């Protein structure tokens, strides 16, 4: 039987992984489910084709290094990696992960979440996030489609492609605090089943944020260092703050108090992940005895940003060597 294929794309993961089914895609790859004939379960397989671009090579190496270091129930792991036997033939990398049933994006398109389920999902996000940040890592792309759910409401954070040592993007960007902003956006979306700040572009993103939080204070204002952005915000008329209980009339007041502290304009006054876990909203789940941290911070021994993509390819080849037969 020849090399496998999905939607006209080579997906060369047999003989161990067969019965492929398309799930989704990324900027330079594709995810499928597959049958693993060793473990006799279906798994997810992420195909990545980074090697034409230094940036993609950087992200791929970081993602692999980070996930191989991490071990945590609320974080997707790596079970296996397939690539060609020689660097000259390596044009893709296949990362094998636990297959999850659905994600929060799909769930919120079709289901109303009870306050208890919102609470339990938020708790799991933050528990996962506490571990990540404790490793001195930023996820940088938290959003509902990167939060995976299995049948029994277990949540796992995936896609560490942008991890480092528009709708979900913090105002700063336009630090660990940017992840908390994202989580706030996700909480708001769990409350209403719609994105809280659905901007079409950069400027429009800001306008939506300002439409809810009101015009920035002057101390707030010099969080925005970009001079184009600063003058733009100065150019706008005054905007009144909309109270959270007016935006989410049927929401738990404890949930809104926490939301308020996550969606704080000034990153320095935004709640941190441990404080958030300790908030009264999450009291029913908070268990500081059972919220592990990383044994030590993560650190790159090479800065990856400066390396030619050929050297990065070599590092990716070496990094993945451990999963090769007879290694
Ligand atoms: O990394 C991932 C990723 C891996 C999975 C995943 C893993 C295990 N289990 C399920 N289960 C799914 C079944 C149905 C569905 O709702 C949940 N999904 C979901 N994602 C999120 C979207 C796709 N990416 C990123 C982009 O974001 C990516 C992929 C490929 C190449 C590149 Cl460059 C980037």
């Amino acid at each position: 039987a020849g090399p496998e294929m999905v939607r006209g794309q080579v997906f060369d993961v047999g003989p161990r992984y067969t019965n492929l089914s398309y799930i989704g895609e990324g900027a330079y790859g594709m995810v499928c489910s597959a049958y693993d004939n060793v473990n006799k379960v279906r798994v997810a397989i992420k195909k990545i084709s980074p090697f034409e671009h230094q940036t993609y090579c950087q992200r791929t190496l970081r993602e692999i290094k980070i996930l191989l270091r991490f071990r945590h129930e609320n974080i997707i792991g790596i079970n296996d990696i397939i690539r060609a036997p020689t660097i000259e033939q390596m044009k893709d990398v296949y990362i094998v992960q636990d297959l999850m049933e659905t994600d929060l994006y799909k769930l919120l398109k079709t289901q109303h979440l009870s306050n208890d389920h919102i609470c339990y999902f938020l708790y799991q996000i933050l528990r996962g996030l506490k571990y990540i940040h404790s490793a001195n890592v930023l996820h940088r792309d938290l959003k509902p489609s990167n939060l995976l759910l299995n049948t029994t409401c277990d949540l796992k954070i995936c896609d560490f492609g942008l991890a480092r040592v528009r709708w979900y993007r913090a105002p700063e960007i336009m630090t660990k605090s940017i992840d908390i902003w994202s989580v706030g956006c996700i909480l708001a979306e769990m409350l209403s089943n719609r994105p809280i700040f659905p901007g079409k572009h950069y400027l429009d993103q800001l306008n939506h944020i300002l439409g809810i939080l009101g015009s920035p204070s002057q101390e707030d204002l010099n969080c925005i260092i970009n001079l184009k952005a600063r003058n733009y915000l100065l150019s706008l008329p005054h905007k009144n703050k909309v109270p959270w209980n007016r935006l989410f009339p049927n929401a738990d007041s404890k949930a809104l108090d926490l939301l308020d502290k996550m969606l704080t304009f000034n990153p320095h006054k935004r709640i941190e992940v441990e404080q958030a876990l300790a908030h009264p909203y999450l009291e029913q789940y908070y268990d500081p005895s059972d919220e592990p941290i990383a044994e030590a911070p993560f650190k790159f021994d090479m800065e990856l940003d400066d390396l030619p993509k050929e050297k990065l390819k070599e590092l990716i080849f070496e990094e993945t060597a451990r999963f090769q037969p007879g290694y």
